[PDB]
């Protein structure tokens, strides 16, 4: 069943045969479509099955498959499924398992650089505020001074459920959001409940409009506990524009370290409920989504009107002309800062090139066009025209209930 | 399958309920392991097979005019009946057609213009039988629909396939396209899309003028026969000289488009009746022309000529010199069909409208089929509703279809 995906503007055809690999479902069916849902719908006798699924696809990308070695593996897995009801897995297996989550991640357009993940093993952290030094480590080894370098670090897999290790943030580093007296919203309204929640437990807030959130850290299932990560390792980045010496004016700044905290890293059947991992940003992911969205800090307007644009109506394109000036404004600032940033352009064309290696050695990439193509300038873009299928894969990073709609006390 | 499925706009959390898709009759494409949802494109019917999608489709048409169940739906029924078992098809009434092809449209996922789906002039052509006669046809329906600018939804429906060694074609992509001429270095002149097309018109005698902006004939195939040349009337071509509301420059780049957007090689299934020839047309979205006719690498390519006019730093690619030009162009198609008094729509407006057609569509239907990737706009994405709709896409009838390109097939004469 093999598979063809055309690019309509090189028109190259690729061949996908990796999708027969494939075990899990994506929730479309035969009639029925779900390409654009966000989020479309262990035990001992389920987990050997799928460990041996890992340690067999690991032992034959190692090229040792029915190796001495890989026997060895297969019983001792074997014996301790059935003796623990669950397993370790080996150092050399995180690693393979955190990069091919990442090389699985069919929404995830940075996927050239998927071998080149500092993995940090915290399968030994027992509290909370271990958690939090291996978080402060991660952030200083991530952040490199400007110069970033895509990290995760993995703590301890899920047991019984009741004692998870939970980030309870959505990233490491985000800003607060404070709902007005006015119903208005001051900062981040992405954040604002879990702003309130940090509130409610003890912090204090400085009431801005880039906070930068605590830390709310949850070890072996426990409350979780707020940690201030030193402000010497948050690195943000003042925006302006080179062009328009008013934007300044505006008093936006970002952070330069996008670190997601609250995905599920599945491996062989084990869950890693708690896997902070980080890279570095898109312009577009500041510039069109965390700035303009209507429902985030939805700054077009203000822009607008700096620019002294016509907004009287929509066909001004007024609109998308402030768009693109915010965008390059956060590309000249990260530059200027000499902090790691990627355009949309570069970006989309380092995927193509991505794509084309995977078909060549893989025999396909999963990919997600409604997420890989970006919220701007599409079809300017080569991804826009190319094919893509969709398919899960494992190893791979899943979403799970936020912590506090799930968490007794 | 579930009888309810919701999607979420993650804008405004608005939840809506779709029990449509139950009715959903072909395939996607996708299957539980594998999304085609970005693949572009994923003789004739027996008696046996026409029955059921001829019922399917009567008893849809007499439940739409609240007389399901009535003397008058029965009695059609059997008419029909009757008609297939003793010629091995039917013919649609007036009524049915015209609902047929409305209905089809409404169904079209990755149509963002369906709010007007209700009103469409239907051209009913079933008595055609030349190409001459299809030439007369199409003339009256670029006429009507241009309507000196002020655009008029149509379709002119030309007869139903029989043996399919009979089939009407518009040989055509659409009604009104510019010619595109490969040169002997490599370059290419006009439309690269019609590179093709343009050198099957060439051989068939068409004297080509060799310009940027030639309107093709029209090529039209009637009853199965070799097809056959016509030029357009040109007063009955309109254009668009694009130019600028601030860039004096822009209209010195001797750009223009063509007013009519006119889709004439799908076919449209009714009641599982094939019409082969069916052209049909709105208007157009801006970005339709400003960032795909005009921006595409592929088609008239124009990026780096304006950037240049512009005076951008067309180095880093980070400066977003694309992006600026992009805007510009498209404010540029805007600003020249406005002024020219044509039906023009910008993006944000033509997406807003179909939010609120959706969420009538949900309320009043129980669903609304769409195709996310091609309702999002090509440009500015994020900032169009849509972008934030959740959607659900599958395929009702009747329909419009994908047909392939009739020189691949057509068995010459
Ligand atoms: C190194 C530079 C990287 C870049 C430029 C990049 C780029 C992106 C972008 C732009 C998105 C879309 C996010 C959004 O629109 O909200 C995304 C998604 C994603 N990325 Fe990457 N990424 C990088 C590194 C990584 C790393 C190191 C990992 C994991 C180890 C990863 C895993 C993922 C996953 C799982 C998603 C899907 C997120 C979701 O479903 O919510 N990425 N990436
Ligand atoms: C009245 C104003 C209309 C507007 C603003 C509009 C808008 C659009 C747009 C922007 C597209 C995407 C085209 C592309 O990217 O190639 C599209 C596709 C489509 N439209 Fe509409 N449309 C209109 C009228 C119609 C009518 C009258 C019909 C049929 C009766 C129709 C049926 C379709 C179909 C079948 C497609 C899919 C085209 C394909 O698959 O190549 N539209 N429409
Ligand atoms: C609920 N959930 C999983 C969640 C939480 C925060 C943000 C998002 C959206 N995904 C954003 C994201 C993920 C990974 C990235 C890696 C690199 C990069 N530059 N940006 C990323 C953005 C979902
Ligand atoms: C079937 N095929 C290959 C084909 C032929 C011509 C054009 C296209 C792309 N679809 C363009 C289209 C379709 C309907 C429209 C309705 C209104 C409007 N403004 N534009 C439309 C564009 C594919
Ligand atoms: C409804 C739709 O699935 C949703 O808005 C998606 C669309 N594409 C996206 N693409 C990226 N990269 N990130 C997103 O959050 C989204 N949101
Ligand atoms: C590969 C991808 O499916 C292809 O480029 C699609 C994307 N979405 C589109 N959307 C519209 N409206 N029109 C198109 O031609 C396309 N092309
Ligand atoms: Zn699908």
């Amino acid at each position: 069943r093999f598979l063809k995906v055309k690019n309509w503007e090189t028109e190259v055809v690729l061949t996908d045969t990796l999708h027969l690999k494939s075990t899990l479902e994506t929730g479309c069916t035969e009639y029925i479509c779900m390409g654009s849902i966000m989020h479309p719908s262990a035990t001992k006798d389920q987990l050997f099955p799928l460990a041996k699924e890992f340690i067999d696809q690991y032992y034959s990308s190692i090229k040792r498959f029915g190796s001495k070695a890989h026997m060895e593996r297969l019983e001792e897995v074997n014996k301790e499924i059935d003796t623990t009801s669950t397993y370790q897995l080996k150092d050399t297996e995180l690693i393979y398992g955190a990069k091919h989550a990442w090389r699985n991640a069919s929404r995830c357009v940075g996927r050239i650089q998927w071998s080149k993940l500092q993995v940090f093993d915290a399968r030994d952290c027992t509290t909370a505020h271990g958690m939090f030094n291996y978080i402060c480590n991660h952030v200083k080894y991530a952040t490199n001074k400007g110069n970033l370098r895509s990290a995760i670090t993995i703590f301890p897999q899920r047991t019984d459920g009741k004692h998870d290790f939970r980030v309870w943030n959505s990233q490491l580093i985000r800003y607060a959001g404070y709902k007005q007296p006015d119903g208005s919203t001051l900062g981040d309204p992405a954040n604002v409940q879990f702003t309130e929640i940090c509130i409610q437990q003890g912090w204090k807030p400085p009431r801005g409009r880039f906070d930068v959130l605590p830390l709310l850290l949850q070890a072996n299932g426990n409350d979780p506990e707020l940690f201030q990560i030193p402000p010497e390792l948050v690195l943000e980045v003042p925006i302006r524009h080179p062009k328009f010496e008013w934007f300044k004016d505006l008093g936006l700044k970002w952070y330069g370290l996008p670190a997601v905290s609250n995905m599920l890293l599945e491996i062989g059947g084990l869950e890693f409920s708690a896997c902070p991992f980080s890279g570095w940003y898109m312009g577009t992911e500041i510039g069109v989504r965390d700035y303009c969205d209507n429902s985030r800090y939805n700054i077009l307007e203000e822009v607008a009107k700096k620019m002294n644009l016509d907004m009287r109506k929509t066909s001004s394109l007024w609109k998308d002309q402030a768009l693109v000036e915010i965008n390059i404004a956060v590309l000249y600032s990260f530059q200027s800062d000499k902090v790691t940033i990627v355009d949309h352009h570069s970006a989309t064309e380092s995927f193509i090139k991505h794509m084309e290696n995977e078909y060549r050695c893989r025999g396909g990439c999963p990919a997600d066009w409604v997420w890989i193509v970006p919220p701007m300038s599409g079809s300017i873009t080569p991804v826009f025209h190319q094919e893509m299928l969709n398919y899960r894969l494992t190893p791979s990073f899943e979403y799970q209930p936020d912590p506090w709609n799930t968490h007794v006390w």
